[PDB]
């Protein structure tokens, strides 16, 4: 019923064009050959398929292609969680509403019916395996049960096809997945740069057609420009784009009493494109630049050589990463003590490596959370990482995600397992990641045999010395000459241990008084403060 | 064969005697267990220090047997579980393995299965 070749092209679909020629090829050669050898050789079709991959990447679409392409009647959508009742022996009967209509035709046509196929959706909410990991879902595995009679058992049924859709491969039950049901998976990834011109080429045909659409803007240029976009996110740009251009021009037309020329014309422009993309779409699974402003408050001054030897140092780390094989999998380990300023320094260090996914799992998020749900989180966004050719994860407080309190000792052992198994997994083939993590207690983690699964390991040092500290006040820049030479004369002692963030603090509480007072209130905090290595 | 070619990244290379007498011991093994007839049940256990190749060799052993059937479980897909889920996963492991005639299963880093850590100690019992 289909051309030996097929066609997908500019009738929606157009990142994925190699998709269907693969599934082609691997299921449905039996629905295309001539029937009378079909029926010579006597064989059956297969019975149904399964899709997974993540969220937002054009599964809908291909099954409604595949659908329409096999001259099917219209597909009976229905969605994972909807069907679901507490009332006992409820849910088997919305399994079993979906099959009344297939079941009377075959009855009534015999064995010349059409295809009637199903279109499942999260089909891994119904599953007695989620019940395994922490929880209670059981969801009565009886329900599973009855579907299973109805795709095969002592009643067959030859004219259906039951298409699946998932996103979370590992909780599908294992005996939906044996010969004679669901037994062909396929992953249908992110878009490239190919995919992404094509979609915008798709997406904007509408403008192009009346030439409302300006002549400045391009398509490469938003082609590159978008590192990790599915479909949604282009989709929204597109939008946004148009809204934001109509309520500018609208305003500005009203601002201005201009001609009916330029009132009649209502080009977008760049520029809205620029704006909206800047400000309006927020990728999931690509870097945010919002979050990078919440931890370098005040950017980063050097004082000294150390700042240095660690930015050189993790821009080998990242270089050794990126381009190298037989070692896809590298960790590092920031250790020094409180109130040094490491939590910047990491941050800087990530931003830097102009990867195209960082994320930072930090607990200020998680207040109140059970370790279950800390867990929960961490295996969510290191399976978020997984999917990525470049990655960089940032573990914010490792002391803080165990709840370590010196007396006792007490921890969770659960997270510090879980912390233990991730950071020796290594992904799927071909992919890389990076791990950069940060404490302050160096000697327990030792002790409790964790320092044996990092790498490698970075010291950073506190202010040492008279003349460093001068040198960080004149990069703050917060004294005067006189006052300068004062604090000079007398801070040479030495014997000076403070950190930056302490620093900032002292410097803001003297900075309360007269100007005449100054120096000495700060020179009695610092003396307070004046411990010893 | 797939797990097999995952767990054994670049090969194994000979560096001295002792991989010899390692892959010549796992064979005489494989061969008791296969030919004796008053002992079906056998059982070997290996050790040494930190970073020095045993999940691979035992991999390698187990592969180069013939057996049927082969398996290995291994704690890296088990992410989270609790004492229950893995009580089940083993108990359903084995009883798998108890419906062949020939049969090895590969049970990796013992340690991490209890949940071991040196404060307390702790662990599942
Ligand atoms: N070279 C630098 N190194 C570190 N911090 C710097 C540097 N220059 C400026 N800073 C400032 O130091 C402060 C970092 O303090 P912050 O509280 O993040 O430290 P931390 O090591 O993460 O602390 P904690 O041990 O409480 O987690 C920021 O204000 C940053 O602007
Ligand atoms: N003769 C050999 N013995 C062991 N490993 C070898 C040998 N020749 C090469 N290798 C390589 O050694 C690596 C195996 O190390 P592996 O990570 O399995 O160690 P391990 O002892 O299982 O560690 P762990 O105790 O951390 O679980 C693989 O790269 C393998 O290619
Ligand atoms: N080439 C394309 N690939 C993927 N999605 C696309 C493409 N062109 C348009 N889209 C849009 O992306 C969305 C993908 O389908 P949707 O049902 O929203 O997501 P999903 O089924 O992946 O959860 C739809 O809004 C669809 O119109």
């Amino acid at each position: 019923i289909i051309n030996p070749d097929w066609n997908f092209e500019k009738m929606g679909i157009g990142g994925l064009d190699k998709e269907f020629s693969d599934i082609f090829r691997r299921a449905f050669a039996s629905r295309v050959f001539p029937p009378e050898i079909v029926e010579q050789m006597g064989c059956k079709h297969v019975k149904g398929i399964l899709l997974y991959g993540p969220p937002g990447c054009g599964k809908t679409l291909l099954a409604r292609q595949i659908g329409k392409m096999l001259n099917a009647r219209e597909p009976k959508v229905v969605n994972g969680p909807e069907i679901l009742n507490k009332y006992v022996g409820e849910s088997e009967a919305n399994i079993r509403k979906l099959f009344a209509d297939a079941e009377e035709e075959q009855r009534r046509l015999g064995a010349n019916s059409g295809l009637h196929i199903i279109i499942f959706d999260e089909i891994d909410a119904i599953c007695k395996q989620r019940g395994s990991m922490a929880g209670s879902t059981g969801v009565h595995d009886t329900v599973v049960n009855q579907l299973l009679s109805k795709i095969d058992g002592v009643e067959q049924l030859n004219n259906i096809l039951v298409i699946g859709m998932t996103n979370r491969p590992d909780l599908i039950d294992e005996a939906l997945l044996r010969p004679g049901r669901l037994e062909v998976k396929m992953e249908i990834g992110l878009p490239d740069e190919k995919g992404r011109l094509q979609i915008l080429h798709i997406h904007t045909a509408r403008m192009r057609g009346h030439q409302l659409l300006s002549a400045d803007v391009d398509i490469k240029e938003l082609a590159v420009e978008t590192k990790n976009f599915s479909g949604a996110e282009l989709e929204g740009l597109v939008r946004a784009a148009q809204s934001t251009a109509m309520n500018r021009h609208i305003k500005a037309s009203t601002k201005v009493e201009v001609d009916m020329e330029k009132a009649e014309s209502l080009q977008v422009t760049r520029g809205d494109f620029l704006a909206s993309l800047e400000n309006d779409i927020k990728p999931a699974f690509g870097t945010n630049q919002e979050d990078y402003a919440s931890y370098i408050m005040n950017g980063i001054i050097k004082w000294g050589d150390p700042v240095t030897r660690v930015l050189d140092d993790g821009e080998l780390l990242v270089q050794q990463t990126k381009n190298s094989d037989r070692t896809p999998l590298v960790s590092v380990l920031l250790e020094g003590p409180p109130h040094s300023g490491k939590t910047a320094l990491a941050a800087k260090i990530a931003e830097e490596s102009n990867f195209p996914f960082i994320k930072i799992c930090s607990p200020d998020k998680m207040i109140g959370f059970s370790e279950t749900a800390k867990c929960q989180a961490m295996k969510k966004i290191f399976d978020d990482a997984y999917k990525s050719q470049l990655s960089c994860v940032v573990v914010d407080d490792i002391e803080r995600l165990l709840d370590y309190v010196p007396i006792g000792p007490r921890f969770s052992n659960l997270v510090l397992q879980a912390l233990l198994v991730l950071l020796k997994k290594a992904p799927p083939q071909g992919r890389k990641l990076l791990i950069i993590g940060t404490t302050s207690r160096k000697d327990v983690l030792q002790e409790m045999e964790m320092l044996n699964a990092f790498s490698t390991t970075i010291h950073v040092p506190n202010i040492a010395t008279g003349e460093q500290l001068l040198e960080a006040l004149e990069l703050l820049g917060n004294f005067k000459d006189k006052e300068r030479t004062t604090i000079a004369q007398q801070v040479k002692g030495k014997k000076v241990w403070i950190g930056i963030k302490k620093l900032l603090m002292l410097i803001e509480m003297s900075l309360q008084m007269d100007p005449e007072y100054r120096v000495r209130k700060f020179l009695a905090l610092l003396r307070e403060e004046g411990a010893s290595p």
